[PDB]
């Protein structure tokens, strides 16, 4: 996990 793991799922839904 990184910031950016946590940011591609924020995105999508």
């Amino acid at each position: 996990e990184d910031p950016a793991v946590d940011l591609l799922k924020n995105y999508m839904q």
